[PDB]
C-alpha cells in the first residue's frame, strides 16, 4: 500500500509530463469560461458526496441506536434497521437519508442543459466554424496570390437569426435556476439540521406491539450529520462564488469582444442580443488555430503602435500559408 | 502477493527503460522551476494524507472509547459513533476529524492558480511561440539561400504590452499565499495538539439523560494523532523549504537571463518587469525544439574563445535546416 | 485462483516473448552503470517494505497486548489502539512504527537527484548529442561523396567548460551521501532492535486513571520486529555492496575509457574533471545509434591485427550511410 | 463468479487465436535453450510461492496454538501472535516463516544475471549481428548484379577475441551455482522438515511471567509444512532436470553448430572457447530473418543431394532479394 | 451488481461484434484439429478447478470438525487447522488436499509439448512456407506473363529428410501419453472416492497427549468430495471423447490430403511417414493466404466437371496478381 | 458509489456515441439471424446464473439449518457443511445444488458448435466469397471500360456439391437439439421444484453416530429455490419463443432470396437444398460491401417502375467504382 502510493504519485508523473492537449484536435464548441463553469458545477457535488462517505472519515454505520441491553446481537440489527427504515416515512430525517441521492439529482441536472447544447447546437455550429475558417484561408491565399464576398453576406444573413443566441440564453437560464435553486435548498438543509441529530425510533409496531419487554421508545443518532453540514456550506459558498459567472458569461452585448475581420479589412478583397454577436465570440474563441489569422494579427499590432511602414511591402513578403 | 511484488517492482522495468519524454510533442508552457514546484506542492498534500491511513500504520478506529463492562457490543459501538459524532460539535477535535479534509483543500487551491493558467494563458503563449519560432526557421532558411523585421517590430509591440507579465505574477501571488496560508495552518495544528489526545464524551443525551446506568462520562482517545502531527511537520518543512523557490520564480528582472536574439544577430537580415522578458524567458525555455538556434549557439560558443576565423565561410558551408 | 496464477505465470509470456528494448527510440541520457545504482537504490526499499507487510508473513494486528480477562472485546480493542497510539510518544517504539515510512523518505530521497538530473540536464544534452551526431553523420557521408571542422571547435570549447563535470558530480555525491546516512540508519535501528520487543503500556490515564479495577500495566509485543530486523539487514547488505559502484561512477579521470573521434580521424576531413571527458563518456555510451561509426569501427578492427591493406580503397567501396 | 470464469476460459480466446510472434520484431539477443531455462528457473519459484498461499489449500492462519478455554478471544489471539513472533527468535521455525523469502531471494538471484547479460551485452552483440547481415545482404545483392571481404576480415579480427565468449561463460556459471545452491537448501529443508511440525511458544515473558494463571509452555501447530515440503520437491525435481541443460549451454565447443558462411562460400566474391564461435552460434540462431540465406541454404539443400546440375544458371535465375 | 450484469452481458458485444480473426496477420503453424485438441486439453482443468471453488457452491471451509461443546472459538478452530494439517501425512485424504494442484500439474504438462513445438520447430517452418508461398506466386506471375524449378526440387530434398515428422511424433506421443495417464489417474480417484468422504483425526498430540479433557478422536468431513468426484468425470468424460483425435492426428500416411501442386501442375513452367507429407499439409492448411492458388484451384473445380474448354485462353485472360 | 455509478451511466457514454460497427472490416461469415440466436442462446444462461447469485438477491448461505440451541457456534457451521455436503449424496436436491453448472454447461454446449462452423467452414467461405467479389468488379471494371465467365462457371460447379449446406445443417440440427434438451430439463426443474424446498439432514454418522445428544434430524432450507425456478421459467420461455427461429433459419429452399446475379445480368459479359443457394444467401448478407452491385441494384430499382429509358446510355455514364 505505502509503495503503491509512492509509485503513483512519486515516481510516475503527476503534473509534470502529462499532456493535456497536446496538439489539439477537432474544434472548440464551447467557451472557457462556460466550460469551467459548467464542470465546477457538475464535479462539485460528486467530489462531496465522494469525500462524505470516505473511509477515513466514517467510522460505523449511518445511524447508531441505543438498544436495551437484554436484546442481543441480532435484536440491536433489527431494531437499528428498523430505526433506519422508519427514519424515512417518520422533514430533516428523510433528508438527511437521501442527501447524496439530492446531490446527485442536482449534478446531473446541472450536467443536462450542456449534453442538450452539445447534442442539438455543436454540429451545426462546427461546421458553420469550419467553413468559415476554410473560406478565410482561402480568401488569404487568393489574395496573396494576386497581390504577390461569400463570407461578408453569410455573415450578414446570420446577422437578421436569433436561434443560437436564443438556444443560449435558454442554457445559461437552465444552469442558472438550477444552481439558484441548489442554493436555496442546501441553504434550507444547513438551516434545519443546526439544531440537533438525535431521533426516536418506535419499535413497538405490529406483533409486538403490546409486548412489555421492548422499550417503548429507542434514541438513535445521526452520524454524519455534521459532515454533511460542513459539506453543504461547502457546496453553497462555491455556488454563490461561481453565481456571478454565469450572469458575465450570458451577457453577450456587454461583453469585451473584439472583431476578427478588422485584422482581415487589410486584405483589399475583404469588405448585441444576435446571433452574429455570438458567432463571432465563438470565431475569436476559436481563431487560435488559423495561421493567416497571426499573421494579420501581428501585422495589427506592428502597425498599432504608429510605426510609418506601407503595408503593401509586408503583406507581398508574406506567402501561401497552407 | 509476494510473487507479484516481485512481477512488478523486480521484473516490470521500474527506472530502467521506462521513457519518459520518448519524443516529446508540443511545447513547453510551463517553466520547468515552475513546474516543479507545483507539482511538489500539489502532490505532497496528497501523497501525507495516502500515507496517514495506510494499512500499514492504522491499527483499529480513529477513535477509541473506554466503556463500561456492562455494554455490550452494539452499546459500546454507539458509544463510539456517538463520540465520534461530538467529535465535531464538541478546536482541536474537530481539526483531527477533519484534518484529511483540510489537506485536501489545501491541494486543490494550490491547484487551482496552475489550471487558471492553463485555460486562459496557455493557448495565446503557444501560438506565438509557434509563430515566433517558425518565423525564425523561415528567415534562417531565406538567409541561409541567399548568402549561399517582422519579428523584430512584433517584440517590439510587445516590450509595450504587461498583461503576460500580470497574469504570471497574480498566478506567483496565489501560490505563495496559500502555501504561506498552509505553513501557518500548519505550525498552529502542532501546537494546539502537542498537548495530549484524549477527550471525554457525555452520552447522557435524549431519552436516556436522566439514566443513572450509563456513565455521567465516557473517556476516548484518538489513534492518529502523532501520525497527523509527524506528517503535518513534514509539509511544513517541505513548504518552508520551496517558499524561497516561488520568490526567486516571480523575480523576473534579476533572473539570469541570455537573450536567444543574440545569435540571431550574426545573420545580417536580423537587426524587467515586461512582456517582453517574460516572451523571452518562455522562448529560452523552449528553444531546444530549434534547430537552427543549435547551428547559432554553436558558432556562438566557437567565436566566444576567441579563435580568429571568419564567420562567412561558416555560414556558407550550412545549408537548409527544415 | 490458482487458475489465474497458471495463466499469468505458465501460459503467458513471463520472460520469453516480452520485448524490453524492441526498436528503442529517443537517446540514452543516463549511463547504464548509473540507471542501474539509481534503480536498485530506488526500488530495494519499496520492495522491502511491500515484503514486511504481506499477507503471508503478517498474521495479526501490528501490537498484541494482553488485556485481563475481565475486560471485554471492546476494551481490549481499546487498549490495543492505547497502547499502540502510546507507542510514539512513549526510541525504539516510535522507530518500529514507523519503519515503512523511513524506508519511504530513504527511496524517495535517493530518486530525487536523479529527477533533478533529468529535469534541469537531460534535454541540453539530448541536443547537443543529436546535433554532434548528426553533424559527424553528414561530415562523414560528404567525405565519402567526396573521395568517391565545427564538430572539433566545438568539442575545443566544451573542453574549457565544467556544469556539466559539475552536475554529475553534485548528483553522484547527494546519492552516495543518502545512501551512506541509510546504512548509518539501518546499522543503528539493527544495534537497538536485537534486545527485545516487548513493552509495557500504562492504559491508567484521564478519568479512569484513578480507578483500581484497570490493570497498573499492560504488556504488549511488536510482532513485525523480526521481519523488520531481516529487512533491514538485507537493505544494508546490498547498500554496502552498491556503495563502491557510486565511487566507480564519478570516477572520471580514472575511467577505461576510449575516445569515438580515433576511427573519425581516418577520414582526411576530421582533424580528466572535465566537460569534454563526460561528453565523450556519453558519446561512446549512445555511439551504437550511429551507422557510419560502425564501419569506421570495423575498418579499426580490422587494421588492429596488422593487415597491410590500404584504407583508400576500403573507404571508396562505402558509400552514404543515411 | 461461474460466468466469468466461462468468459475467460471458453469464450475467449485461450490458445486458440493468440499470437505470440505475429510479425516479431527486433533481434534474438538469447538463445532459445538460455531463454527457456533461464524462464522456467525464474518462473517456478514464483509459481510455487503463488501456489503455496492460495485460497483454495490454506485454511486458517500460519499457526494455530491450543489457548486454554479460561483466555479469552483477545488473550488468545495475543497467544497466537506471540508464538508467532517468537517462531523467528526460537533453525526450522524460522524457516518454515520465511520459506517465501528465501524462494523469492533465489527467484531474484536468479534473474539477476539475465539482467545483466541484457544491459553490459545486448546492444553490442545487436549491432554487430545487424551490421553483420546488412553486409551480407549488400553482398549478395551487388554479386547478383554483377553476375546479371570487409565482414571475413572483421570475423578474423574477432576470431581473436573473448570477451564476449567469457561474458557468456560467468553468466552460465553463476546462474549455474545459484541453481545448485537452491538445491542444496531444499534438500536441506526437506530432510529437516520431515520430523514434525509441532513447537512449544512459552508466554511466560515479561511482567506476566511470574504469572501463574498462565500455562507454562502453548504448543502450536505449522499448518503449510506439508505443502512447503511439497512444493519445495517439486522445485527440487525441476532443477535437478534442468542442472544438464545449463552444461549443454555452457559447452561451446562441442556444440552441434553448422556455419552460415558455408552456403555463402558459393558466392564468388566471398571466400571452440571463441567468441568467433558464439557470434556464429549467435548468428545461426537469429538467421530465420535473412531471406537471401534461405536462397543459399536452398540450393546447398539442392545440391547436398547430388543432382548433376550448375550453379550458374540459378545463381544468375535470381534477382534482388531486398 | 446487476447493472453491471446487464451492461458486461447486454449492451456490450458478447457474439455479436467481436472478430475474432479480422485480417488475420503471420502464418499458422499448427493445424485446426491439433489447435483445438491442445486448447481443449489445456482448458479443461483450468476450467474445471475455477469451477470447483466457485463461491456458488463453496458454503464454508475445506473440512468440518465436530469440536465438542466446552471448546472455544479458538480451540476449534486450532481443531479444524490441526486435522487439516494431518489429512496430509495421516492415500485419499492428501488426494483430496491436492486435487486442483494435481489438475494443474496436468494442465501444465499438457501446455509443454505446444511450447516445445513451438519454440524448437515453428521458426524453420515458417520461414520454409515463406519462401516456398512467395517462390510459387513469383512463379505463377513470370509465367502469365510468358504466356500473355528450385520449389520442386527443394520438395524433392525434404523427401529424404524425418527431422519434421519425427518432431510431430514424439509431440503428439507425449500429449497422448500425458491425456492416458490423466484418465487413468482421474478413474483411480473416482474409484476411491465412492466409499465415504469422513475422516477421524487425533488431535492429543505433543503437551496435550496425557491431558483426558480432549477427546480421543474428532471426526471431520470433507466438504468438496462430491464436487471432485463429478468434475473429474466430466475431465475423463472429455478426456475419452478426445483421445481418438490425437490418434487421427498424428495418423499421417492415411491423412485424406489433397496435393496443392496439382492445380500448379497445370502451369507449364512447373513440372506417408514424410517430412514431404507434413509439409504438404502444412501447406494446404495454410494455403488460404494464397491468392494464385485460388485462380487454380478455380480452374481445377471447373475443369472438373468435364466442360469441353480450352484451359489457355483462361490462363492469357488471368494477369498479375501481386 | 454513487458518483461512480453517475461517471459510468450519465457522464460516460452510455449509447449515444459508441460506436459498434464504425467502418467494419473483414468479412461477415455468419447470418445475421443465425448470429443472433447463437448470441441469445449462448449469453441467457449466462445472464441468469449470473443474476441468481447476485448480492441484491441473496441474503446469506446457500442453504440454512435450524440446529438445537446447545450447539455452539461450530457445531451448527459443521452441521450446515455437513447438509449441504449430503445435498448431493442425499434427485431434486443435487440437482439444486447443481444448477449453475448445468446451466453453464448449457452454454458450452450451445457455444460449441459456432465455434465447430467458424474453425472448420469460415476460412474457405471468406476466401470463396471474397474472391468472387473482386471478379465480379473486375469484370464491371472491363465491362464499364468496354462500353466506354469464370464466376458464372465456378458457381455451376458448386451447384453440383453439398458440403457447406450439409455443414449448415448438423450445426443447426446440434443448436436445435441441444435447445430442445434444455428446455425438457427446465420444464422437468419447474415441475419437480413446486412441491417445497425443505429437507431433513442426518448428521448421527461416524463416531457420533451412538451419541444421544445430538438430535436425530437436522431440517434445512433450500434458499435460492424460488429464484431458480423464476429464472429457469425466463430461459424455458426465451427458448419456446427462439425455437421456430431456428426452423426457418435452416430453412433454406423455401428462404425468400433474391438473386444477386440478376443485376449483374444487364452487363453483356455476364451470361433449394444445395451449396449454390446457401453462397447466393451468403452472398446477399454480404452484398453490402460491393459497390458496383449498389449501381446495378439502383439500375434495377429505376427499371422496376417501368421508366422508358435506354440502359446503355446509363451504364456508359458510370465509370470505374474501385
Amino acid at each position: 500500500a505505502i509503495a503503491h502510493i509512492a509509485t503513483e504519485y512519486v515516481f510516475s508523473d503527476f503534473l509534470l509530463k502529462d499532456p493535456p492537449e497536446s496538439k489539439y484536435k477537432g474544434l472548440r464548441l464551447e467557451l472557457a469560461v462556460d466550460k469551467l463553469v459548467s464542470c465546477i458545477a457538475v464535479g462539485l457535488p460528486l467530489l462531496l458526496i465522494s469525500l462524505a462517505f470516505a473511509q477515513e472519515i466514517t467510522l460505523g454505520s449511518q445511524i447508531s441506536c441505543f438498544a436495551p441491553t437484554s436484546f442481543s446481537w441480532r435484536q440491536a440489527a433489527y431494531v437499528d434497521s428498523f430505526c433506519w427504515a422508519a427514519v424515512q416515512q417518520k422533514v430533516p430525517l428523510w433528508l438527511h437519508k437521501f442527501f447524496p441521492y439530492i446531490l446527485l439529482l442536482v449534478a446531473v441536472l446541472l450536467y443536462l442543459p450542456n449534453l442538450f447544447w452539445r447534442f442539438t447546437a455543436a454540429p451545426h455550429l462546427s461546421s458553420d466554424l469550419k467553413f468559415v475558417m476554410e473560406e478565410l484561408d482561402k480568401c488569404y491565399n487568393r489574395d496573396i496570390k494576386d497581390i504577390k464576398p461569400i463570407v461578408e453576406q453569410y455573415l450578414k444573413t446570420k446577422n437578421n437569426s436569433y436561434g443560437l443566441i436564443i438556444k443560449y440564453l435558454i442554457c445559461r437560464v437552465v444552469t442558472l435556476i438550477i444552481v439558484f435553486t441548489a442554493c436555496i435548498y442546501l441553504g434550507y438543509y444547513i438551516s434545519l439540521f443546526s439544531l440537533t441529530d438525535e431521533f426516536t425510533c418506535n419499535i413497538r409496531t405490529g406483533i409486538l406491539r403490546n409486548d412489555t419487554a421492548l422499550p417503548p421508545l429507542v434514541q438513535c443518532k445521526l452520524i454524519a450529520v455534521g459532515v454533511f453540514r460542513l459539506l453543504s456550506y461547502i457546496n453553497l459558498i462555491i455556488y454563490v462564488l461561481i453565481m456571478p459567472f454565469i450572469i458575465y458569461a450570458m451577457l453577450v452585448p456587454f461583453r469585451k469582444t473584439a472583431n476578427v475581420l478588422k485584422v482581415y479589412e487589410v486584405l483589399p478583397t475583404f469588405s448585441t442580443y444576435d446571433d452574429h454577436s455570438l458567432f463571432l465570440l465563438f470565431l475569436e474563441e476559436n481563431v487560435s488555430e488559423l495561421k493567416s489569422y497571426k499573421f494579420l494579427k501581428v501585422l495589427e499590432n506592428i502597425k498599432n503602435t504608429g510605426e510609418n511602414f506601407d503595408t503593401i511591402q509586408y503583406l507581398t513578403s508574406l506567402g501561401t500559408v497552407k
